């Protein structure tokens, strides 16, 4: 039993499903499966008891469970994601202060509408790709919504060099990119929240710039302006992100004409409103669902324990297989079909113990994602924008098929769209 | 206008209403109040900008704000509450890393269930009330969470001389009782650090007791060996003032049986553990905001500055209302109801700008209680344990009724209570 580094790269969203099957265990099963990555052991685990697990604080740490090659290019140095025990709840706290307050969520939803809403007719004249236009459409509202203090294109030039960063970490060819792309994000941010401590850079009291250049740390002391603009990035990026849930998104459109309608006639119930309609909403949480993204979740074990009967060691690296369990048919209904009805069934995505598409457990006590109100508040407002009449999405074979293989993956063209 | 010294002693709790309402403001406004008191000119503020404001260190210090009559007694002499600048800084950090350290908080949540766990045993045999008992409950957990070396008889005793002074002080026809139990704390503490300085007495080399005989000051000097046992005090006595908040939590749950049914379940899936409980820490929160312990928080004024258009002076008294703004309609969602599930809602009491039952800015950098944690931990703990069904609490008018007008009032009885 050899490493299986080289299978993951191989198998990418697949290796989930390849490590559980070169283990013999059945289909569809959530049994544990304990093989050999990294040189080292590693057990990946999938079900509602493995979520319970891998948020037990009191036996799973995070911090190095993510490799440097992960971690460095795409959350930054000392990012809240390294972080355990009480350094990381006050980082999340002053964090999810600003992704998961309602009020917040609320103004952003705003800004992420009046974005869209220009690129739909803005693609008339020069047409695009959902995935770069709306990553720059994604990025102006996150910054705006910030406070962040530059031009228009300094903020398109930021958004697509976080999106670009996300394209390129995933793949071994390209990885080399996306440490400069953070180099130079890194450098970009830290500039900002320098001058807005020294009030060459003047933004508002309540800006998440604001809220970003006087955060301290766990022994109350303020963070270094590097820190403190890589983690505004990981309050903007992570948002450009979901731009490619947009394409997903785009392609299940013109793959069910029927809920594509009834957003549309939602859509037209409202006169533009692209927010806050709840058929969208459903779209975009089904998108979530059933779409790869994150494949799974690493964590280190603290003390030796044991899930399911199979044991797990000190010192052990557990994956928390994020793709199986959102479409695993022993916790969904029919998880093959893509019915956003079962998100209008049961709104509350946080009762769902294994939707986790973003993160599991509590995001307030936990390293739950924060700000999935933000992203659903831009993905569903995509889907409203593009279930109108005037948008026709181009249906290439690069348009609406992706490789399974590629980590970070979405269709080639970006999922082409072009409006009357 | 005369002095208004004779109708705070004559109002106690209604103090701020009162001078709110004898200066034409409406009610439930936050609009600042100015009367002479103590023989000199101070403004009582509420709100959010007030409590921004009241820990903008660059205008308000604090030494001479609270009357000796209390600060003596209570705090003790050149205790961490009377020191501004460098010199409070240096002491919060020493201070604040025993009681806001998360680790040694966790330590403490065992202490207090066992010892909990035994006066609800105890009660079975010889029943009394909820303010003295669970006083020395609170006592016997922070004296052995802290390290004191003492026997029981003595941490009992010094526990129920440190409850004796909470209800003594702040009543002008006794506060010359906790003139002597400050006197009679301060040597035995004083005793006790000169003891553990000689190697005498022996403690853990990392307990509070430890960190407190070492303790340091702005001169690079060790404390005198009294101040190292009046700030041994400031880590324990503040703890044994919950018993307070356990006697307005007793009320709370018959008056409100649903949230006491509610811990009651959660304890019993928790298989008797009282600590680290979801629903009664909830509990617990809404208890510490919505009862009256602290009134409102004086400091002085540094410069001539100004607060929402009323001006205040340099050396002027400031009052910032913490009653006042916990309950404040404009800041919260129906006050005048008990409801610990706005505390589910937003379990990080620390990112509530208007929740300040004990200080309102930062706690590291601040002035705000570093024991905010280990109060929880012990209030909870207590909630958890009245829940269950054995527990009767006395429902007599002096058990459920507290006077408004007493300062650091509570139910006569201290909320009597019998278990079978
Ligand atoms: C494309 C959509 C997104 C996806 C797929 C996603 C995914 C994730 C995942 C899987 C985690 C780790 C959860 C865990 O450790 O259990 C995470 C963490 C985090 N996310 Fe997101 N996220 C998205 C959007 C956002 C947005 C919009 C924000 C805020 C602007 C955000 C902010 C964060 C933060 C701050 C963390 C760190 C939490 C912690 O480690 O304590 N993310 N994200
Ligand atoms: C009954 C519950 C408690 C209440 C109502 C309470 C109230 C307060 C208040 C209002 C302050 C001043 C805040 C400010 O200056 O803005 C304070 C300070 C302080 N408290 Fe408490 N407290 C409680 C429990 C505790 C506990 C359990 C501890 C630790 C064992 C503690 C230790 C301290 C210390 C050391 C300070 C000084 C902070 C400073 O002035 O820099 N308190 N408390
Ligand atoms: C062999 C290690 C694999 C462990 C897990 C695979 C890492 C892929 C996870 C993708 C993170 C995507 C985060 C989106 C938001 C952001 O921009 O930070
Ligand atoms: C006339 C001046 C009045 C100003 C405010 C009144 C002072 C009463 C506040 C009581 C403080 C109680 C603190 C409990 C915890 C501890 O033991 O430190």
């Amino acid at each position: 039993l050899n490493d299986q580094l080289p299978n993951f790269i191989k198998q990418g969203y697949l290796f989930m499903s390849h490590q559980r099957r070169k283990a013999g265990v059945p289909a569809d099963s959530n049994c544990p499966v304990t093989f050999p990555v990294l040189g080292g052991r590693a057990t990946l685990i999938r079900g509602e008891e493995a979520v319970d697990f891998f948020y037990d604080e009191s036996k799973i740490s995070r911090n190095g469970a993510m490799p440097t090659a992960i971690q460095g290019p795409l959350f930054g140095d000392g990012a809240v994601h390294t972080l355990d025990g009480q350094a990381h709840k006050v980082r999340k706290s002053a964090m999810a202060a600003m992704a998961y307050d309602d009020e917040r969520v609320e103004a952003f939803r705003g800004f992420v509408e009046e974005e869209m809403k220009a690129l739909i007719e803005r693609w008339k004249t020069n047409p695009g790709n959902i995935y770069d236009d709306v990553a720059v459409a994604y990025g102006r509202a996150a910054f705006r919504w910030a406070g962040v203090p530059a031009s228009d294109r300094e903020l398109n030039k930021r958004a697509t060099q976080m999106s670009h960063l996300l394209d390129t970490f995933g793949e071994v060819k390209q990885n080399v990119l996306s440490w400069m792309d953070r180099r130079k994000l890194d450098a970009w941010a830290e500039d900002l929240i320098k001058k807005v401590r020294s009030g060459e850079l003047t933004v508002d009291p309540d800006s998440v710039v604001r809220h970003m250049a006087d955060l301290r740390d766990e022994k109350g002391e303020l963070v270094t302006a590097k820190l403190a603009g890589i983690e505004l990035q990981n309050l903007t990026r992570p948002t450009v992100a979901v731009s490619r849930f947009a394409a997903f998104a785009a392609v299940a459109m013109v793959e069910n004409p029927e809920w594509a309608a009834k957003v549309k006639n939602a859509v037209e119930d409202a006169d533009g409103r692209l927010v806050n309609i709840p058929e969208a909403v459903a779209f975009a949480q089904e998108t979530r669902r059933k779409y790869p993204f994150v494949p799974m979740l690493p964590a280190m074990v603290k003390e030796d324990t044991e899930l399911s009967g199979c044991p797990i060691q000190k010192g052990q690296r557990v994956f928390l297989d994020v793709l199986g369990t959102n479409n695993s048919p022993q916790l969904w209904n029919n998880p093959g079909e893509f019915n956003p009805q079962r998100f209008l069934d049961t709104p509350d995505y946080e009762s769902i113990k294994g939707f986790i598409p973003q993160g599991g457990g509590d995001v307030l006590t936990g390293h739950r994602c924060p700000g999935e109100k933000i992203a659903v508040a831009a993905l569903s407002s995509t889907v409203a924008a593009l279930s109108a009449d005037n948008v026709t999405i181009s249906q290439e074979t690069e348009d609406t098929t992706f490789s399974m293989t590629q980590l970070l993956t979405r269709p080639r063209t970006g999922v082409r769209v072009t409006v009357s």
